[PDB]
């Protein structure tokens, strides 16, 4: 039961942080923004379980990814900051009334969040990326915008591809 | 706290995962019996938390397995018994009376068990990997000797490397 629960978590969390590792720099924009969908699983274990199985999901990916993919010793951590504020707001509107108006909107909520979080603390953590500019701002801003849409969409997709014999 | 064993357990097995597709076949010895490291972690696991939680990462890894490298759907199963016989014997033998000479004589013991019990289990599941003699069960023994005592060696460096700042 709780075992269930660790078990499904365990998984998720090894596609995640798997999916780590399949990044790709996105065309004119800064290459320090990736870009994965180690952020999808995490999605399927909040709408699966808590938003906080949730985060657990993008917490572990991260630290693996950390260790490993090291000389990065940041990256890691802004994608995590990513994943779970999207993925806390978007649980924080599905969790309300009803279900799929209220997923996908959770969703665009999300990203929009996600976006605006995101921009700011890149307003003192782009500096340490430094350790280890506006206009720089304005190639991470339209790089989250596309994070947010895209895991949505693929998130959408597969959480669809459940029905299958989540009943049929 | 169920959450931190949770949070361990999942990065263990996002470790072993990956190892799953470091595997390489035995000179002289048949080739659907890889041997990789996916099982360390398992170990790490049963020696800091119960064999309950070395189980749950001997399992995942092999599920997580089974779907990818599905081709041989029986391969991940094998590679789950060898793990649990020889990670629970060798846990119910570090369990009793003290330590280290505990542990390391139940590593010894561990790979005894995991090789008789799987030269039994494989004169009923080598079969199966046809569906997917006698003399090819002594290719399976050497083999399973080499990967109780090898996983062992490996095992039991890392466990060391634990004193660290496990206190110093
Ligand atoms: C300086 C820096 C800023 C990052 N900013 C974001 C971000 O704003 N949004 C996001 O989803 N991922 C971000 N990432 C994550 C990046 O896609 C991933 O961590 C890679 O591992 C970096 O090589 C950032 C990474 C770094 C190093
Ligand atoms: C027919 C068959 C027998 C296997 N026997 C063993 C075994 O006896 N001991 C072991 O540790 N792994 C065994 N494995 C696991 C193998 O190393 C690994 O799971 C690969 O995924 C097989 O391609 C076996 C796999 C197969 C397909």
């Amino acid at each position: 039961q709780q075992n269930k629960r660790l078990i499904t978590i365990s998984m998720l969390s090894a596609i995640a942080f798997v999916l780590t590792f399949i990044k790709f720099p996105i065309p004119f924009l800064p290459p320090y923004l990736t870009l994965d969908f180690s952020d999808v699983p995490s999605l399927l274990a909040t709408f699966t379980f808590g938003p906080v199985a949730g985060i657990i999901v993008a917490l572990v990916k991260n630290l693996l990814n950390y260790l490993f993919s090291m000389g990065d010793p940041v990256g890691p951590f802004a994608n995590f900051l990513a994943g779970a504020s999207f993925l806390l707001t978007a649980y924080a509107i599905y969790k309300n009334k009803r279900s799929t108006k209220s997923l996908i909107t959770g969703l665009i909520i999300a990203t929009i969040v996600m976006t605006i979080v995101l921009s700011i603390l890149n307003y003192f953590v782009l500096l340490p990326l430094y350790g280890m500019k506006v206009i720089i701002v304005s190639g991470i801003i339209p790089f989250n915008i596309i994070k947010g849409i895209v895991i949505s969409i693929v998130f959408i997709l597969l959480y669809r591809r459940l029905a299958n014999f989540l009943k049929r």
